[PDB]
C-alpha cells in the first residue's frame, strides 16, 4: 500500500482500480519498458551517448534512410565506445543494442544545400541536392486524377519547415531493395542486434529479410514495421514470420486515417502480447520535445497509455536524433514508463494471459508461469533468469510480471537483444565458467543479486524468484530471501 | 459484426478485445462524447461559430482569465446568434451551452503592446525584467512583462509570449483567495447572462465549491459547477470536492506544472474513474491537439490522447488554443469528432457495464431501476437510441451513468436542460418547441415522435429499427417509470 | 441484508458467496421451483389432492407404465375436482397441470433365486441378440440383477430390463404408447413425459401422435440412457423441455456419473431457456419416514442451485406414507436454495451467453430482470396469452417471483414448467376499454401477490404489458397499491 | 479434452462449464478426497479392514459414544494389523489414520429391560430424572442423564427418529412421531442453551486413552465455542500436542461461533446428523456450504459427514440422491467424506467405500478449477513466506502442463498442506519418513501420503533424489503417470522443516 500503486492493484474491478490510482504512491526504482533512441547529429557524440545511456537508453536505432555506411560505422563506434566506458564496473554496465532501420520502399526528397514554406517537384537529378523553397527532387521512378494532394515529411505539408530527405506518401517498390540488401549485409558485418524492416507488407517480405541476413545473421531479430493498410490487414501472417513488431505510427498515421491509428496500435500490441512477441510503439510520442524541454500533456498521456496497452518498448525518433533536448526526452520516457508500469491492472492482465495461454508439456513454459505467479504472491523484488539464448527470459516476460526480470547471460548478443522484451533487465556476467555446473549456475545467481542490490531493485527482507536448469530447458524455480 | 467494432465487443477478455479492434470496422453515425471549445479571436465570428457548431461543437467555453465583461458579452451574443440561426429547423437544431471559466487564484501576465492577440518571440538566454508596476500592465514585450501578483530573470527556453498568460509556482502553498472579488463579479455577470455552467479554476477544497455556489445564489442555483482540479491539493481532496461539485474538469495544463508531468495520467484516470463511479460529468481538457494550433493535422500522440480520454470514460473533451487562437479551429473540432466516434465504438462495454452495475447501489428509485433496465435492453437488441423524455435532465443523466453504446436522445422543452445535457456522455439533447398537449398520453407521443424524426433525419436509425423509449406515467419531473422497446414508426 | 441471503448475494467471489450463507437469513415467502408429484394410491383421493395443492403441488404426474385408462381417467377426474374446488376464489386458485408419463420402449420379463456365477439362458424384446455383443451387460428389476444368449449372473438375487450402452432399436412410440398418448389428448393433458428418448426423430414421432389436437401439448423428453445423453443437443432442440430421469439413467450409465449428466442437461437447458426437470429418489426415504435424510435434503437444494425449473416426487407421493410432508419438504428446501443462488454470476453469464437479437420481447424481458435486481422488486407481473413473454423472463432467472396473468387456462397450467412463474388464471370478462382490461389484470396480480405475502402496499414491482390495443414490450416500475 | 473433463475445464463461464460435463470423459486414476469410515461390528475384523483399505479407506473413525476402552483397543489393534499387512510392499502400502470421536456433551436415555418399546404417535411419555427408573424405561416413563433438563426446556430421541412435544423433576410429552425406543438412545434439545461441560470426565478418560494409543486426530463432538476446543487441547497436553483436533459442528451455537472455533481448531467436521436435528433440516445445506467455504478460505481441512450413502446400510447400491450428495460435497470443496452406519453396522460396507471412491473421483474432475484457483489466490494474503510462494507457484505450474502429480518432500506435512489449499487438479504425492505425518495427511484434499522406509542416505542431495524417485515409482505403479509424463517436484535447499523453496518441472524417469 502507498507504493507501486498497490492499493489500486487489489481492486476487484478495473473501474475501482482506476479510482485508486494515487499520484502520491511512488513507483519502484526498476523500469520495465525498454527505451529505443534514434541517433543523429544531436546525439551521435560520444559524450552525449554516455549521458543518454545513463538517462535510460537501451537500444540505439540507426535510420538508414539517410547517411552513408561510413557515417553509420562511426556512429556505431561511438555508441560502442560510450557503452564500453562503463565496463570497468560490471555491476553497473548497461548492454546497449544496435538496431538497423531499413530505408525500405520509401519516397524521399533531396538536400536543401531547411527552408520555411508559406514549389516545382523536379525529377531531374541535377536538383537531387539543390532542393529548397522552390525546387524539390523526388526518387520514385514508376510515378506517373490530376494529383491533388501530396504528403511530404510525415504529412506535415499548409506551410512549414521543409528539411532534407523528407518522406513522401501515396496512400510497387520491392520490400527489400539492393540498397536494403547492402545495409543488412553491412549490419551483419557490424554485428547489429536487430533489424527494423520498414513497410513490411506481407509474410514473404519477412522471409526475404531473413534470407539476406542468412546463416551469418541467423540470430538477428527481425522486427516488422507496420506502416500502411496492407501491413495491418495481413498482421497475423507478418507476426508469425517476424521476431517482433513496430507500430510505425508516423507513416501509419498517413497511410490510414489518423482517427484510426489507436485502433491499429491496440490491435497489434494485444496480438503481440497474445503471441508473446515484442512490440514497439514508435514515433511522435514526445514530438514537441524537439524544441521544448517539457512534453505536452497529450505526449505524456501517449507514453503512459502505450505502456498500459502492453508495449514492450517505446521509441524516440527525432526527439533524440535531431532535437534540442535529447537527454530530457529519454528521462521523460523513463519517468512516465515507470509510473505507468505501476498503474497496470496486473490482476486482470495475468489472468487473461494465462487463460489465453495453451496447455503445454514444455517444462520451461510451466516453470516460467509458475515463477510469475510466485512473484505476485510474495511481491518479489525481481525474477532472476539464467539464459543463454534469451528464451527462458522471454517466456517469463510474456506473462508480464510486476517485478523486473533480471536475465543473467554470458552471451553479449543475448544481453543486447533482451531489451526488446518488457521487464527484462539483462546483465552480462564476465566471471569464468566454473567447472562444477551447479557452482557456475549459482555463480551467475549471486551476480544478479549484487546488481539488484546495487541498483536498488530490492533490499534486505525482500524475496526474489530464481529460474535455473536442473541438468547440463530451464526447469528449476527457487524462492530465496534477499540478505 | 464488421460494424461499430462489434467483433471486439463480444470478446471474453479485454486482451482479445484489443486483438479484435479493426480499422476497417466503421463506427455508427452518432457521437457520444461532448465537445467543448474555447472561443477566442479565431472563433468569435458568427460565421466561424456557425461552422464550429456544424463541425461538432456542443459547449462554448469563455475564459474570464482575460477579456472584459463587454468583450465576453459580445462573444455570448455571437454564440447565441450562430446557435439560433439553425432554430428555423427544430429537427436539426443543436443546443449549444455557454460555459464560464473563472480567473481564480491565478498569477497572470498582461497585454503585449496593448493587444491580447499580440505575441513576442523570446530567445534562450535573453534577459527579461518581471515588473509589478501597472505602467506596464498593457505594455509587455521581449524585455518587460507585467504580472498581477521587480525580478530580473533569464530565458531557460524561449518561445511565443502572448497576452494574459499564466504563471506557476509549484510546490508552494499559495495564499490567493479561492474566489476573488474579480471572480465574484465574473460569477455575477454569468448569472446575469444566463450561462449554463461554471468552470471554477484551482479548486483546492470543498469550501471553495460552496463559496462559488453561494455567489451564484438562488438565481443561479441551477448553474452547474464544474470544479477544475489543477494542483496537488485538489487531487488530495478530490472526494470532498467531487461531493460538493456538479462535475469535474481535469485541467491538465496547470496540473502538469503543479505536479510532475509523468504523474498527470494517474490523476486523470483516477478522477475520470471516480466521476464515472459517482455518475457526475468529468471533462478532460487542454493540449489534446496542441499541434493543431499551427498545423492542419495532429500528431500521433495527440490522436492517442483524445482516443484514450474517451476510453478512460471522459464525458467531454476540450479544445483551448486550438479553437481560441489557432489557425485550424474547424479541423481541430472535426478531429475530436472523428476520434471520439472511433474510440466510443472501441469501448469494452461488456466489462464496463458489468462494473458500473456492481459498483452501483441497490435503490428503491423507480427511475434508477428503469434507467439501468433501459441500458440492458439497449445492449440486448443493439438499439439505435434510448429516447428519454426529461424536464430537469435527471432521467437522461441516470441513463448516461450506465454508459450505453446507443445514443441517448433526451427530449426536453427546457432550453437550459437541453444545453446542460452536453455534460454527459451520450446525451443528444433535442429542444422541443411544440405546445403542451392537454392529454398527457398525446403529449408523450408528440415528444417521442419528435425524437423519432430527429433520429431518422440524423441517420441514427430508420423505420423498422428498434429503440428504447423512457417516459413517465404522470406529467412533471420525477415520474420516469416506463420503458418501451418499440420499432421505429 | 439479513434476508434471502442478500449478504451472500453481494460477495465478489463464489467462495465468499459460500462463506456468507446464513442459516439465520430467512427466505422470502414466494417459492420459484415447480413441484411435480406422481399421483398414486397414496394421493389419488380428492381430499389428499387438495392438501397436496395447498402444500405446493404444481403438476400431477401420471405414470402410464402401469394402470388402465379407466384408472388414470378417475385419477385425472379427482385431480381436476380437487383443483377446481378452489375456483370460487381466483385469489387462492392454483392452476394444476396434468402430465402423462409414457411407458415407452420398455423391455419386460412367485419368484426364483439367482445365484452368483450361475449361467442363465435368455429366450419381450425380440431383437436383443442384434444389439448386444459377447460380454455385454444386462440389468433386471431396477438394476437388482446383473447378467453378462448364454448369460452369467454377475449380481444375483430373487420386471424391467436395461441393456446399458446397447443401441436398442425398439420403436420410439409403441402401440400402447400411441393409445395412451391418444388417450391423453382426449383427457386434455398439458404435457407429455416421453420415456427413453434416444434421438430427435423420437421426439418428432411423439409429436406426430399428438397431432393438431395436441399441438400445444408440451413434450418433455426423458433422458434415461447413454444414447439420449450423447444425442442430447438434437433432442433438446426438438423438445419443449427435458427430464433428467435419474432412476433409469443410474442403471444405463454408471451411477457415479449421473450427477455429471444432471448438471450438463440443466446447464444446457438453462442456456437454451427450455424447462428442465430433476427427477427420481430426491426424497426417497420419505416413503417410510416423515423426515428426509441429509443427502436427500442436499440433493433437492443442489438441484435448485444447478438451475432446475422443477423438482419431482415419485414413490414419495404415489405410494409412500408421507406425501404431504414430501411436498412440503421440497417446498421448504427449494425456497432456501433459491435464496442461496449466486444471482450476481448467474445473471451475468446468462446474458453473455444470450444472443443479440432485434426481438423487442427479449430485450424487454432481460431489461425487466435487470430492473428487478436493481430495486429488489417484489415481483415481475407479466400479462401473457401464450406464456411466451413470461417464459422469456424466467430464462434470465430473476430473484423475484414472476406473476404471469393469463385468461388461457392451458397457458396457466403449462407455465409451471418454468422456474419462478407463479401463474394466475384471470376469469373476468374482457373490458371494452383496453387500458382498463390491462389494469384489471394487473390489479388481479396485485391482489394475488398481497394475499400470498409476496409483497405489500408500497413495495415496488415490475409490470410487463403491451403498448397498443400484440407483443409484450412495455415495462413499468410501479408501487403496489 | 476427452479426459478429466478437460473441455469443461476450459469454459469461460461456470454455466458453459456445466454444459460441457461429459459422462464419457473418464477421470484420472488418482482420487483426491479422503475417505473416513466409522468402524463397528460390520467392519472390526482384520479381514474386512484389509478389504476396506484396498477399497479406499484412509481414516478409521472410532466413536467413543459407545464401547469400552478394552473394546476400542482391540479395534485399533485390528486396524494396525490390517494396515501393516501391506507393508511388505512399500510401493503400494497405504497409511491408515486412526481417529478418536469423543462422546462429548451427549444426553442419552436409560435402559428398557435388545429390549425396546414401541412409542405411539399421540400417546404420552413421562421424562423422569429419578435414578430408580434408570434401568426401568418403559412405554410411559423414560429416564435420561441430564441434570438441568426441565429448566432449559419450556425433544428428539434416537438420532431424531423419535420426536416429542413437552406438555409440562419430571416432564410430560406427547409422541409426535412413533418408533422403537431402545436403551441409551440419544436426546436433542434444539436451540436450548445446554450447560453440559465441553469435556466430561469420561471425555478426559477417552482422550488420555487416545494419547496412550497414539491416535492421529480427535473428532470433538458438539463443539460450541473456541473455549471448548481449548479444553480438548489442554487434556491432550504436551504429549498429544501433535494430535490434530477436528471440531464437530453439530448445533446452532457452533455455527454462529464458527469463526472462533475454526481459528482454534486444526479442522472442522460438518456433523450433519445432529445438525439436522438442531436446526431445520432444509437449512443444513446452507451450513454445509458455509463451513466448507470458510475452511477452504482458511486452508484448514473440512469433513462432510453423516447419511451420505444412508440407504447402503441395507442395499448394495445407493440412491440417486445419495450419489448426488457425495458429488456435491466434493464440488463444495470438502477435504474428506465420511461413512457412519454404512461401514459401522451396514450390510454393504465394502460397496459403500467403493462408491464414495468412484463418485469422488468423478466429482474431482468436474470442479471448475479455473474459478476456484483464481478466487483462492485473490482471497489469499500477500506474504513473505517462501514456502507459500513456492506452493502457489507449483500449483500454477501444475495447471499449465496438466501435471501427473505434485511430489512434495515434507517431514511435518506443512509443505504438502500449503499446496493442497490451492486445490490443484493433480494429486499431491507427499513423501515423508514421519508415519504420523503420513497418516495425518489424509485430512487434506489431494495429498496422497507415501511412507518412505529407506535409510537416510549419507549424501543429503542423494537422499532427496531417493525420496523423489520413490514418489516416481509409486506414481508409476498406481497409474497416476508414466515415463515421459511431466510432474512437479517440491523440495528444500537445506535439511529440516521450513526450507521448502524449490520447484522442479521434470519428466518422469
Ligand atoms: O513440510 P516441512 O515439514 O517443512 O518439510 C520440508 C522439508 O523437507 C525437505 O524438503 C527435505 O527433507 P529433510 O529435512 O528430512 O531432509 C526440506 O528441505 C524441507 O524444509
Ligand atoms: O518509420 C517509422 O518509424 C514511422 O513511419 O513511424
Ligand atoms: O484551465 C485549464 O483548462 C488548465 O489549466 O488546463
Ligand atoms: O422414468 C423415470 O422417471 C426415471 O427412470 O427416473
Ligand atoms: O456426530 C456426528 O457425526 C453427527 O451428528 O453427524
Ligand atoms: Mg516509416
Ligand atoms: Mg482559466
Ligand atoms: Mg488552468
Ligand atoms: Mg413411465
Ligand atoms: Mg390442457
Ligand atoms: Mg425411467
Ligand atoms: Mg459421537
Ligand atoms: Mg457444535
Ligand atoms: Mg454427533
Amino acid at each position: 500500500i502507498q507504493t507501486q500503486q498497490l492499493h489500486a492493484a487489489m481492486a476487484d474491478t478495473f473501474l475501482e482500480h482506476m479510482c485508486r490510482l494515487d499520484i502520491d504512491s511512488p513507483p519502484i526504482t526498476a523500469r520495465n519498458t525498454g527505451i529505443i533512441c534514434t541517433i543523429g547529429p544531436a546525439s551521435r557524440s560520444v559524450e552525449t551517448l554516455k549521458e543518454m545511456i545513463k538517462s535510460g537508453m537501451n537500444v540505439a536505432r540507426l535510420n538508414f534512410s539517410h547517411g552513408t555506411h561510413e557515417y553509420h560505422a562511426e556512429t556505431i563506434k561511438n555508441v560502442r565506445t560510450a557503452t564500453e566506458s562503463f565496463a570497468s564496473d560490471p555491476i553497473l554496465y548497461r548492454p546497449v543494442a544496435v538496431a538497423l532501420d531499413t530505408k525500405g520502399p520509401e519516397i524521399r526528397t533531396g538536400l536543401i544545400k531547411e527552408v520555411e514554406l508559406k514549389l516545382k517537384i523536379t525529377l531531374d537529378n541535377a536538383y537531387m541536392e539543390k532542393c529548397d523553397e522552390n525546387i524539390l527532387w523526388l526518387d520514385y521512378k514508376n510515378i506517373c486524377e490530376v494529383g491533388s494532394k501530396i504528403y511530404v515529411d510525415d504529412g506535415l505539408i499548409n506551410g512549414g519547415s521543409l528539411g532534407s530527405k523528407k518522406g513522401v506518401n501515396l496512400p510497387d517498390l520491392p520490400a527489400v531493395s539492393e540498397k536494403d540488401i547492402q545495409d543488412l549485409k553491412f549490419g551483419v558485418e557490424q554485428d547489429v542486434d536487430m533489424v527494423f524492416a520498414s513497410f513490411i507488407r506481407k509474410a514473404s517480405d519477412v522471409h526475404e529479410v531473413r534470407k539476406v541476413l542468412g546463416e551469418k545473421g541467423k540470430n538477428i531479430k527481425i522486427i516488422s514495421k507496420i506502416e500502411n493498410h496492407e501491413g495491418v490487414r495481413r498482421f497475423d501472417e507478418i507476426l508469425e514470420a517476424s521476431d517482433g513488431i513496430m507500430v510505425a505510427r508516423g507513416d501509419l498515421g498517413i497511410e490510414i486515417p489518423a482517427e484510426k491509428v489507436f485502433l491499429a496500435q491496440k490491435m497489434m500490441i494485444g496480438r503481440c502480447n497474445r503471441a508473446g512477441k515484442p512490440v514497439i510503439c514508435a514515433t511522435q510520442m514526445l514530438e514537441s520535445m524537439i524544441k521544448k524541454p517539457r512534453p505536452t500533456r497529450a505526449e505524456g498521456s501517449d507514453v503512459a497509455n502505450a505502456v498500459l496497452d502492453g508495449a514492450d518498448c517505446i521509441m524516440l525518433s527525432g526527439e533524440t536524433a535531431k532535437g534540442d533536448y535529447p537527454l530530457e526526452a529519454v528521462r521523460m520516457q523513463h519517468l512516465i514508463a515507470r509510473e505507468a508500469e505501476a498503474a497496470i491492472y496486473h490482476l486482470q492482465l495475468f489472468e487473461e494471459l494465462r487463460r489465453l495461454a495453451a496447455i503445454t508439456s514444455d517444462p520451461t513454459e510451466a516453470t516460467a508461469v509458475g515463477a510469475v505467479e510466485a512473484s505476485f504472491k510474495c511481491c518479489s523484488g525481481a525474477i532472476i533468469v539464467l539464459t543463454k539464448s534469451g528464451r527462458s527470459a522471454h517466456q517469463v516476460a510474456r506473462y508480464r510480471p510486476r517485478a523486473p526480470i533480471i536475465a543473467v547471460t554470458r552471451n553479449p548478443q543475448t544481453a543486447r537483444q533482451a531489451h526488446l522484451y518488457r521487464g527484462i533487465f539483462p546483465v552480462l556476467c564476465k566471471d569464468p565458467v566454473q567447472e562444477a555446473w551447479a557452482e557456475d549456475v549459482d555463480l551467475r545467481v549471486n551476480f544478479a543479486m549484487n546488481v539488484g542490490k546495487a541498483r536498488g531493485f530490492f533490499k534486505k527482507g525482500d524475496v526474489v524468484i530464481v529460474l535455473t536448469g536442473w541438468r547440463p530447458f530451464t526447469n528449476t524455480m527457487r524462492v530465496v530471501p534477499v540478505p
